[PDB]
C-alpha cells in the first residue's frame, strides 16, 4: 500500500477497524493504488499486501 | 450551482479565472451538480446557470 493522508469530504470509515475517520481534515490515509482508507492509528495494523 | 467548500487533494484551478485554488485546505468551492471549481472570491463572479 501507498497510504497518503487524505482530507475527506463525506463520512468515511476506516477499512481496517470500522470506525469513522474522525475530524474535519486529514482524517485518515487512503492508499493511492487500491483506495483502502485507514485511520492514522490503523495504518500500522494493516497487512502489507495491496 | 450548488457550491460547497472543498478541500482539494491535488492542484486544481479555478474554472472561472484560471488561477490555482491556493492553500492546503478549503481552497475553493466545487459545484455539487456540475463539478465547477471556483475560488471563494470567484463564486460571486460565476453565472448562475448550471
Ligand atoms: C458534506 C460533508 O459531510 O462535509 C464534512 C462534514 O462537515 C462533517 C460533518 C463530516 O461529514 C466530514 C467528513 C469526515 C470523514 O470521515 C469526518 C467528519 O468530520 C466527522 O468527524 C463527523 C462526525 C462527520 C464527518 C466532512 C467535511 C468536509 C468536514
Ligand atoms: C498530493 C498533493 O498534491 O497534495 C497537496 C499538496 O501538498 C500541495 C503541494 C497541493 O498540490 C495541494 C492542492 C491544492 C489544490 O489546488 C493547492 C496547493 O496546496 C497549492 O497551493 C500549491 C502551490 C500546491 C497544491 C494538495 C494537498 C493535499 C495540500
Ligand atoms: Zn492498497
Ligand atoms: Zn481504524
Ligand atoms: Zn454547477
Ligand atoms: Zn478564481
Amino acid at each position: 500500500h501507498r497510504f497518503k493522508v487524505y482530507n475527506y469530504m463525506s463520512p468515511t470509515f476506516c477499512d481496517h477497524c470500522g470506525s469513522l475517520l474522525w475530524g474535519l481534515v486529514k482524517q485518515g490515509l487512503k492508499c493511492e493504488d487500491c483506495g483502502m482508507n485507514v485511520h492514522h492509528k490503523c495504518r500500522e495494523k494493516v497487512a502489507n499486501l495491496c
